[PDB]
């Protein structure tokens, strides 16, 4: 309130160099411009997407930078022409937006907003190409339009979802990424029917969300596939009924799955980012009616490759961005499902650290087995 | 009737050598065994599938052989345990079957019958591995279980569709292949909505069937693509609204289409058999909601290849066998649509010759621009 229209002085975790530990710095946060809001961050988290651009290996090295794109916060002030958000609103900043004006935003199927779709190299604000962060007079790059590793951040209002103000902001700060992506990959894109079989490649947060969606859809068999056998017991909490490590088999995994299911699974969801797993996820679905959904992001420019007859045998291949959920229209409904005990969120939380110890979240992530770490603001 | 249970002596067009002209021979046709029927052929036609296996380039050279898989005929007699067909029934023998007992035959989506799905190398009958054709005591290979280039042929009853006995058998003899495949590729698999745009790659019989389906679906723009500009005027009779030759453009055809439609077509149907056209058909559909359907059969084992991000941008890739139509359950309904003036068939007929001049049908086919040639039995 007293900060409305004013520059805020607060702390942010700044990445000065690729792959080096973040530094808690005193920064200045400009007030929000047209169509922007300024958000007090209460909880944030870390995922491989932040780590990938912080490591900047084979990536355009934008530094200094404030990473972070999964957070729960409260609106502090709104910029010109913002009417759907007001101070005090509980919100999730999300790495992609919904302008409400383009053909995608008017569609049933697509969340590929022409204005506000994710952009990993945009270092400033959409309104004016400027940064809202400075340190000692010098600007700092934004990340995904969210930059949630700060006590306050400025975000285009199209990337800010208003949610149930009774929702606990530490549990929902992780609906902005992997959970909703896998949940919607199964429910919106794969669309299994009751009793069907589903194979999930990758049992990180995305695959676990896909498993929850497959249980909500009523799948009778949910086969979780992962090179990492440590992730199996964890996965069974999220709906996975059988676990398969490819390392334990001489046969290719798509043959292993087809043999388990008499021709292949009804649905598959690829949640690894490995192009080889995308091929395998496609080839492991049944002929005639099988549907595979690609979710993982490939690191290189290897191409998906398969014999065309695999399609002529009546397989279908789909792909998803953020579970095909619209961030402003649909994500609040995801939170509502959590509030109505229809969706599991607490079991994603494997770690927690205060903001001053944010670098430990990188350690837990890079060591493996960390699903999400709740980074608590204030100390 | 008088021929029931007897060997029939009749004429067939026999291929003795790869790529050499057929010879009209006096053959013997055995009576039908269990689950088989013997059919008097009144009209048959020729398509590239017959030519491909008659040329036998890179193909297993089964000779001598009776080709032919598009025909209209009348049941002469039925074998043991046949109850859905009786003598006098008007029928279409079809290159693939419907046993009615497997999971595909109980499905909504799939026509991939486990027992009777198409098999290009099967030279004998399913019942006993034997040929029902002999010439001077020596057997002749069957083709696709149909072998319609004979005055009489024996076919598994699962591959024989009973149709409206008032349907003209010369017009419907071409519903057994390209027409129904493209029609169902659009209506059953691509599923455009009213007002949407559809790009069709290849304007042979398959692409023309896809165009008819796109008009029935109410597509506002139907863009026909083909290297052969002679096929354009023809295509407009079948629903194509715009024609594009790739040769006339420096830009890749998928870019040409995207530029015509502001991001890409809503639906595409690939009806060429060229793997490069399958890639192009996929990449030319709009992001967010585009759906491409593969129909053409590739000659080699080149693989379909695309950047995985094309799917993550929410494109869908499907494939079809015979338009996903079940041959015994659905094909009679296709004929009914012709009988109710809802489907154009006469305009597929570009040529006609008597059976003794069947080799001319090969000439008209190999020269190009022939859609279908009605081969009339009896002289
Ligand atoms: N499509 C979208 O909109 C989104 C895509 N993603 C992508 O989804 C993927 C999954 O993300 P997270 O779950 O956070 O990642 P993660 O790294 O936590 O989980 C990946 C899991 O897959 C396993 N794995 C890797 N290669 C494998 C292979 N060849 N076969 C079997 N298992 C394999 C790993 O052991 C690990 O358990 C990533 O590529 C991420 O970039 C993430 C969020 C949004
Ligand atoms: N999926 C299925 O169940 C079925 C598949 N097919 C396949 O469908 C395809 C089409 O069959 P028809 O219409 O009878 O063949 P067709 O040879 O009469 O027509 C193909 C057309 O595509 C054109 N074309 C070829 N390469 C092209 C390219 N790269 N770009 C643009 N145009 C190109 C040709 O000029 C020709 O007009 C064939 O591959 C056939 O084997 C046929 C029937 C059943
Ligand atoms: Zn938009
Ligand atoms: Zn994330
Ligand atoms: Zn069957
Ligand atoms: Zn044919």
């Amino acid at each position: 309130m007293s900060t409305t229209g004013q520059i805020i002085r607060c702390k942010a975790a700044v990445a000065w160099e690729a792959g080096k530990p973040l530094v808690i710095e005193e920064v200045e946060v400009a007030p929000p411009q047209k169509h922007e809001v300024r958000i007090k961050i209460l909880f944030t988290s870390l995922c491989h997407t932040d780590v990938y651009f912080w490591e900047a290996k084979g990536q355009t090295p934008l530094f200094p930078r404030i990473f972070g794109h999964e957070a729960g916060g409260i609106v502090e002030s709104v910029g010109e022409g913002v009417t759907d958000l007001q101070p005090g609103d509980h919100v999730l900043p999300i790495f992609t937006g919904e302008c409400g004006e383009c053909r995608h935003c008017h569609s049933e199927e697509s969340n590929m907003c022409d204005l506000l779709r994710i952009n990993t190299e945009r270092g400033g604000m959409i309104h004016d190409g400027e940064s809202r962060f400075s340190i000692n007079g010098k600007p700092i790059y934004h990340f995904l339009g969210t930059s949630t590793f700060s006590e306050y951040t400025v975000v285009h209002s199209g990337q800010v979802a208003k949610i149930n103000p009774d929702a606990p902001l530490d549990k929902v700060c992780i609906v902005s990424c992997g959970l909703s992506t896998g949940l919607g990959a199964t429910l919106n894109v794969a669309k299994p029917k009751k009793g069907q079989s589903v194979a999930i490649f990758g049992l990180g947060a995305v695959g676990l969300g896909a498993a929850e969606g497959a249980r909500i859809a009523g799948a009778s068999r949910i086969i979780g596939v992962d090179f990492n056998s440590k992730r199996f017991d964890q996965a069974k909490e999220f709906g996975v009924t059988e676990c398969v490590n490819p390392k334990d088999h001489d046969k290719p995994i798509q043959q292993v799955i087809a043999e388990m299911t008499d021709g292949g699974v009804d649905r598959s969801v690829e949640c690894t980012g490995s192009v080889q797993a995308m091929i395998q996820a496609f080839e492991c679905v049944h002929d005639g009616w099988g549907v595979a959904v690609l979710v993982g992001v490939p690191s290189k420019d290897d191409a998906f490759k398969t014999h065309p007859m695999n399609f002529l045998n009546e397989r279908t291949l789909k792909g998803t961005f953020f579970g095909n959920y619209k961030p402003k229209t649909d994500i609040p409904g995801v939170v509502e499902k959590y509030m109505n005990k229809e969706l599991e969120l607490e079991k994603f939380i494997t770690h927690t650290v205060p903001f001053s110890e944010i670098n430990k979240a990188f350690d837990y992530m890079l060591k493996g087995e960390s699903i999400r770490c709740i980074i608590t603001m204030g100390a």
